[PDB]
């Protein structure tokens, strides 16, 4: 009924708030006010969806380290759907989700399960999934690199295709795939 909904829309509105200065905490009045299932996958859905969320705090909740946010990291993951993209394409949908914390291990795990689904979606491209990771970081560097006036001297093509040899089970990626994600990067920054 109308009241109902009114207080709700209300309540749901005030738990993005709460969300936004403390993740855990925003969950927990939702989940106990019975607007969000305590379920990994409708977690994860409201986090993807995004509305009124400060995406700091987003990635803040993807990377802590006790079972149930570890379970939404990798279902929020999977509902990026990378089938037929780059690993620029891919890297840019997802870095655009959240933002990354700043601590080492947590990055590691949200890196690893972007790689694996990479991987996943695309059987194709890379046998190893530590060469979709590895690469992914010299994308991530090479955006850097190329686009912050920061770094004096730009990258060119050549030593970027020098960078990354033998990381692909011992042998090299094709030097076509290396060129398409140096151009993607070049010609268009990661979003800010």
């Amino acid at each position: 009924h109308m009241s109902k909904t009114l207080q709700r829309n209300r309540k749901m509105a005030m738990g993005r708030k709460k969300f936004n200065m403390d993740p855990k905490k925003g969950i927990q009045f939702l989940v106990e006010n019975e607007l969000l299932q305590n379920t990994p996958e409708e977690i994860a859905r409201f986090l993807y969806k995004g509305e009124g969320l400060n995406k700091t705090a987003i990635g803040d909740y993807l990377g802590e380290r006790e079972e149930l946010n570890l379970a939404v990291l990798h279902a929020f993951v999977d509902l990026h759907e990378f089938t037929d993209l780059n690993l620029v394409q891919a890297l840019r949908q997802f870095l655009w989700s959240f933002r990354l914390p700043g601590e080492a291990q947590k990055i590691d795990r949200m890196m690893e399960a972007f790689a694996q689904r990479y991987c996943l979606c695309n059987p194709g491209v890379f046998q190893s999934t530590d060469t979709c990771y590895v690469l992914s970081f010299a994308v991530i560097m090479l955006n850097t690199s190329l686009h912050n006036p920061n770094v004096r001297d730009k990258p060119g093509l050549e030593r970027f295709v020098a960078m990354n040899r033998g990381i692909n089970e011992g042998g090299d990626l094709p030097e076509e795939l290396l060129r398409n994600l140096y151009d993607s990067i070049r010609n268009e920054p990661f979003k800010i």
